[PDB]
C-alpha cells in the first residue's frame, strides 16, 4: 500500500452527515464530526498497516494486517469487527456490529486519496490531498 | 396576520436536513426538499388564513382558522393534526402524529420572515425575504 503512505488533509466532503445519520450517529457527534477537518496518516511497518485520523477533538488509530479481522472502536464509539483487504489497488474495509455492516473504501484518484463510505445505499465521498 | 401576507422566497436554511432526519423523513425526500427553494404565499380571507408553499416538485396548501385543530398532509406525506395560534405576533404551529409533535414558528424579523422548526431539541431556521 505504498501509494497510500503519507499525511493527507481533507479537501471536500459529500453526504457525510447523511452517512452518519444512517450509521446511527447522534446529532451532537455529527455536528462535531462535520466541523472537523481531520488529517489522515497512513504508514506501513512490516505487514502492519496503520491508519491514523487526527482532529482537534478526536484522534483515532487502527493498526492491522490486511485480511485479519480485528476489533475497532470508531470515532462515534461503536465497537466493531473490521476486516481490511487490498483489492484492485484499493483498501476495502468492512465494519460489522450488531447485525449491521458498512463498507469504507480508500482509493487513489489522480493525486488525491478518495474515501467512500456506504451504509444501506447512502454513499458519502470525502476527498483528501497530500499535506 | 397582516404582517405575514405576501409572497416570500427562501434566502437561507440552517439545519433543515437534521430537522427532517429527526422528523423521520426518508433520504430521497430529504434530498429533493433540500434542492427546493420554495416560495411561501400567505393570504387571509375573513378568519381563514392560507399558507401555500410552492416548489417545482411539490406544492402544499393549508387553510385554517387560528385556534381550530385541523387535518394536514405534510410535504413528506405525514397525516398530522395541526393547530396554529397567534402568539406575540408570531404564528405558532404544532403538528401531532403518532404520539409525536413538532413546533413550527413563523415570525417577522426586520423585513424578513423567519421559520423555526423544532423536533426533539433539533432546531432548523429558514429565512425568507419578500419576492
Ligand atoms: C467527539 C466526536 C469526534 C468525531 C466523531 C465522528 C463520528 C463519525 C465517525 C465515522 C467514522 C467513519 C467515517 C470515516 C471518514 C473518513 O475516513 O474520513
Ligand atoms: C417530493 C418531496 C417534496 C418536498 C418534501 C419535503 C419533506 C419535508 C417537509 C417538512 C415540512 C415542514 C418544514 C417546512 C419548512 C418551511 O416552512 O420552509
Amino acid at each position: 500500500c505504498d501509494a497510500f503512505v503519507g499525511t493527507w488533509k481533507l479537501v471536500s466532503s459529500e453526504n457525510f452527515d447523511d452517512y452518519m445519520k444512517e450509521v446511527g450517529v447522534g446529532f451532537a457527534t455529527r455536528k462535531v464530526a462535520g466541523m472537523a477537518k481531520p488529517n489522515m496518516i497512513i504508514s506501513v511497518n512490516g505487514d502492519l498497516v496503520t491508519i491514523r485520523s487526527e482532529s482537534t477533538f478526536k484522534n483515532t488509530e487502527i493498526s492491522f494486517k490486511l485480511g485479519v479481522e480485528f476489533d475497532e472502536i470508531t470515532a462515534d464509539d461503536r465497537k466493531v469487527k473490521s476486516i481490511i483487504t487490498l483489492d484492485g489497488g484499493a483498501l476495502v474495509q468492512v465494519q460489522k456490529w450488531d447485525g449491521k455492516s458498512t463498507t469504507i473504501k480508500r482509493k487513489r484518484d489522480g493525486d488525491k486519496l478518495v474515501v467512500e463510505c456506504v451504509m444501506k445505499g447512502v454513499t458519502s465521498t470525502r476527498v483528501y490531498e497530500r499535506a
